[PDB]
């Protein structure tokens, strides 16, 4: 079968050939439909994040996948079920408490593999296998855009933890600020528009000149575009307002620290970005005083698990159809797979199509 | 009546005389028994925190008080009840949503007064009045050390919020690290020893040379003393272990940032210190990456409300008697009030006695 992989030393994704896998007991065989591409995949290709499987020359990419079950084997899945795989799997040493208690998303470094990212091959192959417990059934009609379920689930987890941090008092937020106009940030902005917390004012930070299709999406959602070149995060409360909820999706470390200054009293910032090393001079006193005297919280979040994927299927149905059309700028057949890794300003979310239902 | 106050421009606390107050409707008249002194009071005397009441030449100090009801007026309190007042009161402009919903501890700057700290006189007077709703009845036998209920309540709130931040997954901590060996830090260390979360290993950071009575208390609680001059917070995991829970009570901004490096995966730091301005070069990338990839949280907390004071009465009963004897290094009659504001290494928690039951 064909797969899309990065090879050690090499700079770009290439096609390789591998044998079709066979499911072991408790696993199903899945025929890949579509696999999404995101910022993390680019960071994996560049060497900034993740790592190869032990004793392998390559890493099959892709962690945002939707497929169809072709052989249920000895599982309770049915032939033709549409499934989305979770990303984390137990490491070489075997299972551990995080997997046994069904919270692998909380496992630390070295206690997991992430398919397509660290220590295990991803889903950009014609077929793959997975254990039934890591395959989430989704409604058949979400098959075409089912690669969005994984990134949606990322935000479902982040919101669960951020909101939990505010659960000891009566918190009623009205403003939300998304940092970053990538596919994760834009998806999250749309999710916040339909969130039960009832946000009245939405804002999204980027650094693009008009005309730009990410700006168009932000404004079409009735949100305000904030240009960080004009208004840095720390200055936002002077120009606009203090933000009850901040979701960071830039991977820029300055935003992790400065977000505290933009938060309203009793607010929380959720941090999702995978940053590079970076040192600078911080007013630590300002950071410290704001956190304490205004009862603020910062919560980091990575990965997601089954319940978050399930929640994502509900959120998906609430998203405007125009938004999903505008977000997904290209779905490319395997024959043109290279196009999916192009990253210019007009490329928002891409995917590679391996097969159709 | 006599009161202990700081006067504008002046450097030290002095005795002043004021008329005995009269309770309005819904208020009781309380005869002050004992009022504690803490780090915040010293910061108020120095001008680093708080502020005077509008149109007043002075501020009566003291926010940690226990008293006896002498006139219940038209309240449901009874003559002779032992009470501890809460600290926050509505500002000049009147009540607001935070007070109406019974969460004044969440009110931002300008939406509260704090008696003895900002905008309103404290409790270092022979008598004071308060609304019934802000007077917490405590068991009569806690009268002698009842000024500890307020600082205990501070930690009760901080723990509620920190633990709430971890409530979306199965968190079972085993290690806790208290930063600071002041009266708040030491009290909190003892509370953690009896906490239901079941901490096995306790640690407390200070910067004293032996012999020192704060070191003695830490070791007598079966905790490990960490000297920050030898082992800074960021290096603690190399020398000792990663900490599931960190409670910051130094007011040193470096600790607010560095605590993230000392946290175990999925851990939370609670920040309580009231810091001074301070800038330095931070590895922001390290901060950001740890928060995200290891699902960490930081929560700030200030003040406390009735439910926290109630909880404190239960915690009080669990604290070892030897510990309370060692923590309270002097209770001074009003005649020797100056002694209570002495701050040398051997002074831990002090109080001023105005009267006895
Ligand atoms: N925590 C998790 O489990 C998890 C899951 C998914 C993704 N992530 C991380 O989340 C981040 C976003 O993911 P993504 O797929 O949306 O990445 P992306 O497509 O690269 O989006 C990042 C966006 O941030 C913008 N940006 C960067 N610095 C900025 C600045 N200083 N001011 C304003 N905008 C700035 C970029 O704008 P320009 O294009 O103009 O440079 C870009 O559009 C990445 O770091 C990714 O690794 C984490
Ligand atoms: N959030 C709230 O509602 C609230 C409530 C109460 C108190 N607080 C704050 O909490 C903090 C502690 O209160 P407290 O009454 O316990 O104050 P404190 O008596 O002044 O105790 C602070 C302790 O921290 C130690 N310390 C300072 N810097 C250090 C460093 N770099 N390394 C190791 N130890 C260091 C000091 O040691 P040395 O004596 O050796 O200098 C001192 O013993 C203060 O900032 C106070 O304002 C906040
Ligand atoms: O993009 C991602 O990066 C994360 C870190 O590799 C991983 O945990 C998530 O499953 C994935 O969505
Ligand atoms: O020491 C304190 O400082 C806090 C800030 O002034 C105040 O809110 C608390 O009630 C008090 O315990
Ligand atoms: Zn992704
Ligand atoms: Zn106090």
């Amino acid at each position: 079968m064909k797969a899309i992989a990065v090879k050690r030393g090499e700079d770009r994704p290439v096609v390789i050939e591998k044998p079709r896998p066979e499911p072991e007991s408790g696993e199903a065989l899945v025929r890949t439909l579509r696999v999404g591409v995101d910022g993390t995949d680019h960071e994996v290709i560049a060497g900034g994040h993740g790592g190869f499987p032990e004793g392998e020359d390559h890493l099959v990419l892709g962690h945002e996948a939707v497929g169809v079950v072709v052989d249920p084997n000895d599982t309770e899945l049915e032939e033709g079920d549409i499934v989305v795989p979770t990303v984390r799997r137990p490491p070489a040493s075997g299972t551990n408490e995080y997997f046994e208690r069904d919270q692998p998303d909380m496992a630390p470094d070295g206690m997991y593999f992430e398919r397509g990212i660290v220590g295990a091959h991803g889903y950009m192959s014609e077929f793959f296998t997975s254990p039934e417990k890591y395959l989430v059934r989704i409604p058949r009609s979400q098959a075409e855009l089912g690669f969005l379920i994984e990134p949606i689930s990322i935000t479902e987890k982040a919101l669960e933890h951020a909101y939990a941090s505010r659960s000891a008092f009566d918190w009623d937020p009205s403003s939300a600020f998304v940092l970053g106009n990538g596919s994760l940030g834009l998806l999250t902005l749309a999710m916040l528009k339909v969130d039960d917390k009832g946000y009245e004012n939405l804002y999204c930070l980027g650094r693009r000149d008009r005309p730009d299709p990410t700006i168009d999406i932000i404004e079409e959602l009735d949100a305000t575009y904030v240009d960080s070149r004009q208004t840095p995060v720390e200055d936002v409360p002077d120009v606009y307002e203090q933000m009850d909820f901040i979701y960071e999706a830039t991977g820029f470390p300055k935003h992790a620290i400065q977000s505290v200054q933009a938060l309203a009293p009793n607010g929380v910032g959720a941090l999702l970005g995978v940053p590079s090393d970076w040192a600078f001079e911080v007013d630590a006193g300002a950071f410290h005083r704001e956190m304490v005297l205004h009862n603020k919280a910062l919560v980091g979040s990575v990965n997601s698990h089954v319940e978050h994927f399930e929640a994502a299927t509900v959120t998906f149905t609430k998203l405007p159809k125009w938004f999903l059309e505008d977000l997904v700028t290209g779905v490319h057949p395997l024959s043109e797979f290279e196009a999916a890794f192009d990253d210019d300003d007009t490329t928002i979310k891409t995917a590679i199509e391996f097969s159709t239902v």
